[PDB]
């Protein structure tokens, strides 16, 4: 109840530097924005020059396209998760604490980037929604445990890390849409890219101000979310077919690097930067074994080739990438 | 206590309860309903959606985008399932029979939005942007049921919305025949036919709970009644109107989608179902209870009637979700 009550006190910290980093809604973009204006004479004209410009984007940034969509919709799992954490817990379903209201409006932000990829990945015709739709199916049944253990320590270092790399990930795709030809696509994944840095960034806030009040516990915190590893929020994504299927979506990715095992451990490099883990003094015995560890972690995972095997993806109708 | 009740029930949950989900794999999925974009019929299909989307009037496309919207605010209920103190999902993947449920429930109503989305989006009869920026709202906005915690309050709740959508969408499809669109009307039926699994699965459980605790169920229902229903999507905001919620359930009471008396026709429905009717041996509270329920439908029914008859004016109101065009209230 220590660590709980923390949070409280926060509350009002949270409205000032956390809440801030929301876009007001009237401020925000909306999928319709990047798509075909179905109330518009162009319609027919926009989604005949989206589909043709789509069929000369390979399939195996397709392949990731859509993995990245997916791991998108699977969006009620990632609000369970936040109301899982001890102090920042929603308890009736709209709680007027800064923790909850930034909850619910983090999640009214992440559902418009499923909500556009999964329309523009229609109109492409270059890809199987059935497919896509069942993965989805299963991913939300299946939830997701980030083993975060109800603690908000453990759980903002965690989002920390996942929005970077969602970050990074939409920051690349966007990237590879210019150099295939569509920078309407490219316009979409930067918008994704660039809300998810503001995400990023409130995240990154709140463990700084943890590290501030109660070192020992956040060091000790970080170090235990290492030791697991960071659990990927769709590492048990199935379409009924592939067992394996993550890790043949994460092979496609680190190929076409737009998320490698390098981009983790950069991740990590950056967040022991970011929060001074580095020049952080007067910690229990615990506290500096748990900032060693930290610390010598990036290193020690980069140190750790050729023609890869064709795979089939339902995602695409069976056909076949490189992984 | 009523928290370790359902401790034992995961096992009779896993036989009575998550029986009502469809496997994934005998899923429909929306692409079954919509337009295939991997055929050469795309750009036909999309014509003749378009096409049959014009003759469905304005007052129409009103109440199905805001069932829609109702839809897609779907982690709001996901959340709300997982306050309650018997079910809740401890981890995000806990393998309990309620939360198995939680998130399979939740992986099918997805489906729900997801296709109704892509049907107003192709439709071209309504402002798309307007209407995500609604649910934005929404999402953000959240909702409070005043389930307490209580997983007797909450799925005497799940089970009065879960009919309630049976009925709206039920409607939505009956009228989308009536204005020639038969596509349309499979999309609203196919999901009515999944709240109706889920209404099953909910009511099946109150029932249990009326079995093993009688008096503190009928109390829960007392409290839920009293309360008042509080709806869903109550909250909902355009960023233009702030009467929005009244504005869209006037008309889809005037087209008949959802009416005050569908509401008293439900409360009915579920004193049938779980026989409160013919409770017996309650505490002299239970007693009174009992009563404040059974004799509340005729109730709900007379204010309506008197409702109707001093009805003032109901002028036409513009929409921002069809782009502020004017339908009657
Ligand atoms: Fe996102
Ligand atoms: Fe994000
Ligand atoms: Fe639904
Ligand atoms: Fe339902």
């Amino acid at each position: 109840p220590q660590k709980i009550e923390i949070f409280k006190s926060l509350d009002n910290w949270a409205e000032e530097n956390i809440l801030v980093h929301l876009k007001p809604v009237e401020k925000c973009w909306q999928p319709q924005d990047f798509l075909p204006d179905p109330a518009s004479d162009g319609f027919d004209e926009q989604v005949r020059e989206l589909r043709e410009r789509a069929k000369e984007i390979p399939d195996d940034y397709f392949v990731v396209l859509v993995g990245d969509m997916i791991k998108e919709e699977a969006l009620p799992t990632y609000q369970t998760m936040l109301n899982t954490l001890d102090g920042v817990r929603d308890e009736t379903g709209a709680s007027p604490t800064s923790w909850a209201i930034w909850t619910r409006a983090w999640t009214a932000e992440e559902n418009r980037h499923g909500d556009l990829l999964n329309k523009y990945l229609y109109l492409s015709g270059r890809v199987d929604m059935r497919q896509i739709e069942k993965t989805i199916q299963y991913l939300i049944g299946s939830g997701m445990d980030p083993r975060t253990e109800n603690s908000p320590y453990l759980g903002f270092i965690y989002t920390s890390f996942q929005e970077r790399a969602t970050f990074i990930e939409h920051g690349n795709t966007a990237r590879q849409a210019k150099e295939h030809g569509d920078i309407k696509l490219a316009q979409i994944c930067g918008t994704i890219a660039a809300d998810e840095k503001r995400h990023e960034t409130a995240y990154t806030k709140i463990v700084e101000k943890l590290f501030e009040i109660d070192p020992d516990g956040t060091v000790l915190a970080f170090a235990d979310m290492m030791r697991k590893k960071i659990s990927m929020p769709a590492h048990l994504m199935y379409d009924g077919r592939d067992d394996n299927l993550f890790d043949h979506f994460s092979a496609v990715a680190q190929r076409l690097g737009v998320y490698t095992a390098k981009d983790y451990a950069d991740i990590l490099e950056f967040l022991v930067g970011r929060w001074k883990v580095d020049k952080l003094t007067g910690l229990s015995a615990e506290g500096q074994k748990a900032q060693d560890y930290v610390c010598r972690l990036p290193p020690r995972i980069r140190r750790l080739a050729k023609e890869a095997p064709t795979m089939p993806f339902s995602w695409i109708f069976d056909r076949q990438v490189k992984l």
